[PDB]
């Protein structure tokens, strides 16, 4: 894993060069397409891209697993929920899917923890059934959680070998809001109240005792903020883990990754604890309806693209937004040049 | 004129309980995909869809003119590159040409004022060479507002005959953003050194005197707030009166309109301002990064879905949220349903 860690490329400056003097010369006035600009210069320094903002297959990874902290009344769906969404993610019928089909991207499903029988036609990583109850220990060993991370990462970087050039990051797993916001606490330092949100749709009744399990796991624990890996590990969970390995994965592929909503956050904020040189290919999609979308979001300093106060998961935001990423690349090559105007 | 106001219909609240009573009933925590839940609701109201979210041939209508106000040295780009870019978009170079592409959607150029000769292969509605100055008086006759508003109305329903379902509109027009902030200035009461830009790369130095253009041109046209056509025929513009109409049309043929940026939106108060029946129709795409955009957003009790700090016009903009609309027909028609969890 430090050998992994150690060889993620630095973005391409020459590249980014001649992709800002391109852009500049295109039939607009300088700088008007923004935030567009921004995105296709970022693109063309991805070593993974060849120098120039393209995209070739697209794929969205769902990290499925189960929570022990379910036992504490923090979701309200069943637990086999994860189980019966996992399957349907096989079907097409999930709103990840029928959104990543409209972009004409690849849906991977990874069971790295469900709490049930294995389901065919899922891709099997699986660590155990589910993992440990956050609010009385650990989730799991900090062994465990760097063998997941190099599975997940070795598996990313292994599909960019068959053409895929854009990832997006997702997730399944009952009461999995519980450790992120967990995680985003202890990396923010921000108050487990100003962090815990409704996740899917818990009553507003309920949020003390989701507060209150966030705190307890949090003092039983006592996470190192500066370590990514022992947070991870202890209040995190096996999807949450997953979604950082994909993100470490891509990097290390010199490959742009697309965040998608709080759970996402949780494990982007992990990620560039635990490697910095992370940051550089991380692209922001959507802006949760979470509550602590904009603590954890301000901490990672990026801004999404869309605001469409979504809150499913699934990579359900990062799907959305890959047509924005087409459009720069589309930008970037098809517009002519104002040299062809003063 | 009358006629065609009149027959704007009301939204169909049947279709559209339907539509939300379909969406909760999907494989996902009720209201869990937020603004695009939303949206197909919104889509399912408008009789010309057929009692459904759906999206048929797509069109971006770019209405080209030139200004007299150009005159005052309110814009740093010489008049004639209104022609020349009217012509690239008939090149398919522009960005809104690239963007529409990507889309799928059919870029329509229409020329109501270009001060040059005709340019083939654009749509000639041309009233004159150019508007009158408003700073020293009306852009144009009220006559030759309602007659263009007419115009642009038949011509963006005539479509709908063709199978267009979704409409975008644009704009080209050195000096553009100078009549435009007077009309937010007009409609929204707000004083114009609040609603005045940069438009097109003006340099900071010379915004001051567009301040003072804009103020001028109030004061000497006295435009009523309280009538639409007044405050377009006084101080607007024949593209910014074209867009108007695109809205009006699309409304009377019950489609959705998509707008795009600052001028756009000086359009839709305009057009709201005119019939309120309108609103239904419209639907935000991005915010720009024009100085009155809040302003102009607030009036209009809007919350665009993009935030990409962009500044082009065109129907860049409008053309870029496509895939959103699509999303939002996509989720309503391919997600499974619970009843197939409790
Ligand atoms: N039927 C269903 N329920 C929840 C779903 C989902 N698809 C995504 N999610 C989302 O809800 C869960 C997190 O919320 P909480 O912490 O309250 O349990 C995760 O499974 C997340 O992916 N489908
Ligand atoms: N080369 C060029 N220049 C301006 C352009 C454009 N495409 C769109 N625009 C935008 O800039 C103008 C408004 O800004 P201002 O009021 O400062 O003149 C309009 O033409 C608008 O469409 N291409
Ligand atoms: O932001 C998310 O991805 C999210 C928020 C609530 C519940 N599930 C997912
Ligand atoms: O918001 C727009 O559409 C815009 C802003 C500045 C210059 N041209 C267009």
């Amino acid at each position: 894993l430090h050998a992994l860690l150690r060889d993620i490329p630095a973005p391409d400056a020459e590249a980014m060069a001649r992709t800002q003097q391109h852009i500049d010369g295109l039939l607009k006035p300088p700088g008007s397409l923004g935030r567009l600009e921004t995105l296709a210069v970022q693109l063309a320094g991805m070593p993974g891209l060849n120098g120039t903002p393209q995209v070739g297959e697209k794929a969205v990874l769902v990290m499925c697993a189960d929570h022990g902290v379910w036992d504490e009344g923090v979701a309200v769906s069943p637990k086999i929920v994860t189980a019966i969404q996992a399957a349907n993610m096989t079907r097409g019928t999930t709103g990840v899917c029928v959104l990543a089909a409209q972009a004409g991207a690849k849906v991977h499903v990874i069971d790295v923890g469900i709490d049930a029988e294995p389901i065919p036609g899922v891709v099997n990583m699986r660590v155990a059934r589910g993992c440990g109850n956050i609010a009385v220990g650990p989730a799991m060993s900090r062994l465990q959680a760097e063998a997941l991370l190099l599975e997940v990462s070795r598996y990313t970087c292994d599909l960019a070998q068959r053409g895929v050039t854009l990832f997006g990051v997702g997730e399944l797993g009952m009461a999995n809001t519980t450790p992120a916001a967990a995680m985003v606490s202890v990396f923010t330092g921000s108050d487990a109240k100003e962090v815990v949100g409704i996740g899917a749709n818990l009553p507003p009744s309920r949020i003390d005792n989701k507060v209150d399990v966030v705190r307890r796991a949090i003092a039983i624990n006592q996470p190192n903020p500066r370590d990514g890996i022992d947070v991870l590990s202890k209040v995190g969970g096996f999807d949450l883990v997953g979604m950082t390995g994909v993100m470490l994965g891509a990097a290390r592929c010199g490959l742009p990754v697309l965040l998608d909503g709080f759970l996402s956050y949780s494990a982007a904020l992990a990620a560039c604890q635990i490697a910095p040189a992370v940051r550089p290919y991380l692209i922001p999609s959507h802006f949760s309806a979470e509550k602590g979308a904009r603590i954890a979001l301000a901490h990672l300093s990026m801004e999404p693209y869309l605001h469409m106060a979504m809150r499913l998961g699934e990579g359900s935001g990062a799907a959305l937004a890959m047509p924005i990423v087409e459009a720069a690349c589309a930008m970037f090559h098809n517009m002519g040049e104002l040299a062809a105007i003063v």
